Parts: C-alpha cells; sequence; structure tokens
C-alpha cells in the first residue's frame, strides 16, 4: 500500500536524523549535567543520559508528518485520526515524563501517578472508538477491563525498565519485540483483523527504525545511555500498539522475559527482600566478566512473610543465599549469571537478546 | 453548564495543586542543577527555573480528568469531531511544554526552537483542517494554504512573544494571567452570541490555564522564590494560539498581544542581528539606587552595516532610542523602552507598570471590539 510505504520511507529518514542528531547534541546534555557513569565498566567519566529524549522527539516528528497520508481523500473519518493523535498524546506525555523523571529523580509514587495520568488518553481512545469489555470464558468483565490496561501500560512503561542494567540491553529487547510484533501484524494483516494490524505497523515501523538510530550509539561500548526516556516510551508505545490493536495478549506473551523478570524481582520491589539502589551484576576486575550482586540484611530484623519466601526460593533453587544475610539480588540478568556463571557483559548481552528472540519463536508457535 | 462548573472546581483543585507542589519538588530542581542566578538583584543565590513544567504537568493532568465531563450520554453516535479537537490541542500543549522543559535543560540554539515549535504546532493545523477547514479573510479572499501558514506562524509566534517580553519578576506570568483573564470574559461574552461552541472551546483550555499559572505566579512573584522559564513561556503562547485558532478570534486575541507585538516589532532589529544583540537585554541594575535602569548594546561602528547605521539614524530621530558616542544602542525591548520614557523604576513597580498597560490593552481591545467609549 501507499501509506506503509511512504511510512517505511519516512521512518528510514527518521534513522539517519536520529543517528546524526545524537552526535550534535552531545555537547548539550554534558553541558547540562544530564549524564551517568559506566557502573559495570573501569573507566569513571561521563555518559550523556537520557538520549532517547533525541529519538523520541524524531518518532513523534516523523507522526506528526505521517498523520495525513493514510487520509488522502478519506465525511471524514474522524475516529481513526481520534485514535492516531490520542495515542501520539499518550506516547508524547510518555517521553516527556521520562525526560523529566531523569533529570529530577521522582520518587516511585511520583513515577506511578503520572504514569497512570499519561494512560488514560488510552482509555479514552479505546472507549470512544472501539469500548469492548469482554473476555471469553464469555464474561463481561466491565470497568475492570480498563483498569487491565491501565495497569498494563504501566506494566510495559517499567517493566522494560527494570530489565536494563547492561549495556544496550534496552534498546535491544525493545527493538526484538517491535520486529516481533510487526511481523505478526503483517501475518495478521491478511487475516479478518487487518485495520488494527496496519495501525500496529503505522507506530511500530518508526518506533523500530528510530530505536535502532538510538542503539547504534547505545551498543557495547556503550557511548550513551537511553535512560527512563527511552524506558517509558517504548513501554507506551507498546501498550498502544498492543491495546488498539486487540492483541494485547499475543503481545504479553512476546513480553515473556519482561514478565518473568517482573515477577520474579516482586519480592524487592514490595520490599519483602531488601531492594538495593542498584541490582545489577558487578564486574569483576581480576575476571574482565560479569559476577553476580547480593544485598546484604541483618537477618532477624526481616518481617515473617520475607523470611518465608526467602526460604521457598532458597528451596527452588532460584536464590544463592549465603547466610547477616546476603541473598542474590534478583534479576534475570544475576539469574542468567547464576545459572552460567560469569559472563562477558557483551556476550551477556547478546545472550539475553537471544533468549528474548526464542520466547518470540515460543510465542509464535502458540498462535499458529 | 455542568462542563463549566466542573472545569472550574478541578481548575481551582489545580491552582492548590500547583501551589503546594512548587514548593515540594524544590529539591529535585537544585538537586538536578536546574537553576538560574536573579541578575536583577546584589544576590548571588540560585533561583530554581523551569518550575512552570510543575504548572504544565498539573494543567495536562486536570484536562486529561476533564475530557469526559463534555460529553455525558452523548445515542449511539459519539461525536469524534470535538473530541479530536481536545485531544490534538492537548498534544500541542504537551508537545510544548516538553518543549520548553528540554530546551531549558539543554538551552538549545535559535534554528533548533523554532523548527521543533513548528513541528509541535502541526498538530494543531490537523484539527483545524479536518474539523473546520475554512480558509477565507474577510477583507473576501480564499487564503488558500497561506492561512494555514498563517496559523502556523501565529503559534510560533505567541510561544515566542511572551518570552522575549521577560527578564522581570512576574511578567511572563503576569502578563499571561491578564491575557488568559481578557479572553475569558471575552469568551463570556460571546458565549451567548451565535459562536458558543468556540468560545465554551476557549473557556475548556483558558480556566484551568488561568489558575495554574496562578499557582505559579505566587511563587514567581517579586521577590522571585521560582522562574517559570521556556516551558511556561511556550506553554502559554501555544495555549493561547490554540484557544484563539480553533476558537475563530485570532484577530481579537493578536489585539490582546499589544503590548507583546509591539516588543516584538521593537526587538526584530536585533533579533535579526541587523544592530548587534546581546544574550540578556534586561535592564540592569543600579547597586546605588535600588532601582532599574536601561541597558545598552555598545559595538563598533565601522563593523555596523549600511542598513543597521540606517534604522538606528531612524529611531533616534522618532525619539525611541537613545544613543552615545565605538557607540552604543539603546537596547530594544518594551521594558527598556518604559525606562526611557521613565527613568530608573523599580523592580516591582516596573513590573506593575506593564500589567497594566496590558490591562490598557485589553480594554482597547474591548472598545474596538465592540464599538464601546474609551
Ligand atoms: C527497582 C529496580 O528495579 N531498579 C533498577 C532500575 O533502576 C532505575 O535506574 C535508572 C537509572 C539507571 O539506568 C542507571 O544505570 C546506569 N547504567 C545504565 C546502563 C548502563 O549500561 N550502564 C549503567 O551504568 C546509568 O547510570 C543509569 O543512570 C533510574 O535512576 C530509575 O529511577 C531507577 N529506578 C526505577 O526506575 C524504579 C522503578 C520502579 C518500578 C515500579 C514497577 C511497578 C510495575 C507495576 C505493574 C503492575 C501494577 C501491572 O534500573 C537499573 C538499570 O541499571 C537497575 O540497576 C536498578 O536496579
Ligand atoms: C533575543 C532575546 O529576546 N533574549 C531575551 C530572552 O532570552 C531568553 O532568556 C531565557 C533565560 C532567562 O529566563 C534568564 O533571565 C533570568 N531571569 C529570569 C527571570 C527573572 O525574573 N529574573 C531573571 O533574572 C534567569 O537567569 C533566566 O535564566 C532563556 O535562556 C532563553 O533561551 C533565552 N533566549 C530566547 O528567548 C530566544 C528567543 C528567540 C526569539 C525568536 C522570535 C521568532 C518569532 C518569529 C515569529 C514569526 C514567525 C511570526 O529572554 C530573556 C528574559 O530575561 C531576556 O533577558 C533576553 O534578552
Ligand atoms: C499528564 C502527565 C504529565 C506528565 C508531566 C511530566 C513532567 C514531570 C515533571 C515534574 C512532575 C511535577 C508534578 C508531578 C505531580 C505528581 C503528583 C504527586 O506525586 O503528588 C503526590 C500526591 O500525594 C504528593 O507529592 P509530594 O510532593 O507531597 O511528595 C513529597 C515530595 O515533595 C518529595 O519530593
Ligand atoms: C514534535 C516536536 C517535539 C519537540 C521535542 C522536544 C524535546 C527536545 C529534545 C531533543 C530535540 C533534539 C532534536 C530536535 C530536532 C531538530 C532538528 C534540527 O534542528 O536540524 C537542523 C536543521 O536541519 C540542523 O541541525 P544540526 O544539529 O546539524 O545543527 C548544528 C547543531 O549541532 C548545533 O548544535
Amino acid at each position: 500500500p501507499m501509506p506503509l510505504l511512504i511510512n517505511l520511507i519516512v521512518s528510514l529518514l527518521g534513522f539517519v536524523a536520529t543517528v546524526t542528531l545524537i552526535p550534535a547534541f552531545r555537547g548539550h546534555f554534558i553541558a547540562a549535567r544530564l549524564c551517568g557513569q559506566d557502573l559495570n565498566k573501569t573507566s569513571r567519566q561521563q555518559i550523556p543520559e537520557s538520549q532517547g529524549v533525541i529519538s523520541g522527539a524524531v518518532f513523534l516528528i516523523i507522526l506528526f508528518c505521517f498523520i495525513p497520508f493514510p487520509f488522502l481523500n478519506c465525511a471524514f473519518p474522524h475516529h481513526e485520526f481520534v485514535a492516531l493523535i490520542g495515542a501520539l498524546l499518550a506516547i508524547c506525555c510518555m517521553i516527556f515524563l521520562g525526560f523529566a523523571d531523569d533529570v529530577l529523580n521522582l520518587r516511585w509514587r511520583h513515577k506511578l501517578l503520572l504514569h497512570t495520568a499519561a494512560s488514560l488518553p488510552l482509555l479514552m481512545v479505546y472507549f470512544t472508538n472501539f469500548g469492548n469489555t469482554t473476555i471469553v470464558v464469555h464474561l463481561d468483565l466491565g470497568i475492570l477491563y480498563y483498569v487491565y490496561m491501565g495497569l498494563l501500560a504501566v506494566f510495559c512503561t517499567n517493566a522494560i525498565n527494570i530489565l536494563a542494567g547492561i549495556n544496550g540491553l534496552e534498546a535491544g529487547q525493545s527493538l526484538v519485540i517491535s520486529a516481533s510484533i510487526i511481523v505478526f501484524n503483517l501475518v495478521e494483516l491478511e487475516g479478518d483483523c487487518r485495520d488494527d494490524h496496519v495501525f500496529s505497523l503505522y507506530f511500530m515501523i518508526p518506533f523500530f527504525f528510530t530505536t535502532l538510530g538510538l542503539l547504534y550509539h547505545n551498543w557495547y561500548p556503550s557511548r550513551v545511555f537511553v535512560g527512563d526516556t527511552f524506558c517509558y516510551f517504548a513501554g507506551m508505545t507498546f501498550a498502544v500498539v498492543g491495546i488498539l490493536g486487540h492483541f494485547s495478549k499475543t503481545m504479553l506473551l512476546f513480553f515473556m522475559p519482561q514478565v518473568f523478570n517482573f515477577l520474579y524481582s516482586l519480592p524487592q520491589l514490595l520490599h519483602i527482600i531488601p531492594c538495593p539502589r542498584h541490582r545489577i551484576p558487578r564486574l569483576n576486575i581480576k575476571t574482565g566478566k560479569l559476577e553476580m550482586s547480593y544485598s546484604k540484611f541483618k537477618t532477624k530484623s526481616l518481617s515473617f512473610l520475607g523470611t518465608f519466601i526467602l526460604k521457598v526460593a532458597e528451596s527452588l533453587q532460584l536464590v544463592t543465599v549465603h547466610q547477616f544475610t546476603e541473598c542474590n539480588n534478583m534479576t534475570l540478568i544475576n539469574l542468567l549469571l547464576k545459572v552460567l556463571g560469569p559472563i562477558h557483559e557483551r556476550n551477556l548481552t547478546l545472550l539475553l537478546l537471544l533468549l528474548q528472540i526464542l520466547g518470540s519463536a515460543i510465542t509464535f508457535s502458540i498462535r499458529y
């Protein structure tokens, strides 16, 4: 089709724009103190933080210019245009919130409230355009359905965020997921539901190419860091395409390593097991590779429920406790390291991307 | 009406939210090093910058929560066009808040800022086309694509028109509040007239803006405890451009922009770099007096091109610019011009004077609109 072709053109041009603009603005970011040190590397220099903003900005630009082409000589259909503009509002709000958060370092409560408020537009569009709240069981979920979507949105913004820390991972898994969703959209295009999946494509192709431009700089050695800007941006874009596309189940299935990491980290997130500020592997100076990390805490003080959960985990061979208590920091990165010992940062990132691809293949096998 | 009542309620709640949250987040801003030095006082301390974002944030929140209330049981056919007007306008405003915040953090160049103003203005034009589409000026000529240009530039004007008229305390938020209040009165008067949907839309976007900006002014007033920054400048300008464009009273609105239009044109020679343009063209405080005096731009005459010398000679002829002899030319901004007309004025008094002049401009606009005695 012409719309998809134009979309691809502007998407490639936007990729070029991102790759070009990142270094042009480096001085700006550095002067603004928007930078962070590579915690998993020996050098202690600063590295541009919240680079996603540039990519994010470009992304918006692209869509802002691409809105008209689907409607060339098309009683105008205000509802599809409403879907587009509302989705763009949600995404823009989320990019803006991520950039703000990185500069300001907001507490978790602030984060969650702003996530919900910025997620409302998705519910607006969904209600006005589609507004179906029934799941096969056939039970009509009602208001709770909206809640679900809401939560889903939040999840997508924060899940990708917590599965981070090693060089190049964030944008990498984001790209794998985006590509899988693109393939799924193209397959289902010939099927019964075609408009939903071409919408998902409209939003996915430019995201894919811009995120690629960002990963170009973010790959090991990381010359830049993407930050909450990008994390929340990608999360919300995925939530949008999945919700308005009516394949949130397939998407969540694409979110397998993310879901597993989130649930695995759930005791720390809820303060059951003490949650350090940074829960990433520790580079061993001698090895030249990433070992696991631990949470050290006074044993007796811990709540009873926490001790019980930790004992269950030790029974299941998930946590390598060294009883003070030194529990193994529970993130997917550290779990891969525990199963396969010390791994180089680049190699570990690559392994994680490959596992994501395997999850996508499993999902495709389930659907088909 | 129920929607306007709910709007007023949530607007007052948002005013409280702003006045409360502004000081609460000061630690975040300071720690992030987002602050500026108060150039018009002897103190050297830092003041949190871009606090407008907070207001902006609250603003968005309010409208995100207010979108449903206009449509209550609004028949199986929902009107997507009023809804898209709302949503597109909010996309533009949010994009603009975001642009101002990122610009204050990054200190972007003029080219970058203007380009992004255009790109963030596109949603407004999309809404206008899909919903209204009229491109005829009653002067009766079809402007065609140029109308879309006009609105575009108009948007890009507003965002910047408030930004350049700044520097003293409370001028940005103050003039923005005067404008918003006058536009609210205009919307209410015209509410009972022929065009009710356009003006109730203007109200929807104006009332919460007025009250959140009031929350910001509470702290921004002299002595300034906060700075609003490009975030608030762009946010306000773009909200105004939205209500005016989609409200179909851009002429009346521009008439409300009399101080800002005059200050923009009067600054035009320096903006175009014909006459050398300093990075800050604010009135220089006098340490002895304690009042604000004019500021000049010093430069070698030889470098100055023929056109610049001509403009300067014309200005001197009209008694608009003071020139001494290298050569120094009075900085051209409405603040410096009022100081030329009235000599030294204290900071607070000068701010209040500019607000009063803004009120007079609004009154003139009402007289012209309704053919009333001045
Ligand atoms: C707690 C946690 O996981 N923290 C992570 C999380 O922390 C966030 O970090 C961010 C910064 C981090 O990226 C730093 O790592 C450095 N870095 C990054 C790459 C790199 O290659 N090298 C490098 O040095 C680099 O300096 C960079 O500043 C940020 O501060 C967040 O505020 C911080 N916490 C959260 O988001 C909490 C977000 C709260 C999430 C709430 C979840 C709610 C979901 C509910 C859904 C449900 C209701 C449906 O991500 C970090 C990634 O490194 C982890 O180290 C850290 O352990
Ligand atoms: C050039 C100019 O006007 N500069 C101004 C303009 O410059 C901007 O300044 C800002 C900084 C200013 O807020 C500082 O003043 C201090 N301050 C602030 C309040 C206060 O109460 N007390 C105080 O001390 C405080 O430290 C604060 O950091 C900012 O850097 C902008 O990027 C800067 N450039 C522009 O606007 C360019 C704007 C480009 C204009 C583009 C116009 C194009 C319009 C075209 C329309 C057409 C298409 C129809 O605004 C300043 C306001 O103070 C002036 O000092 C300065 O002289």
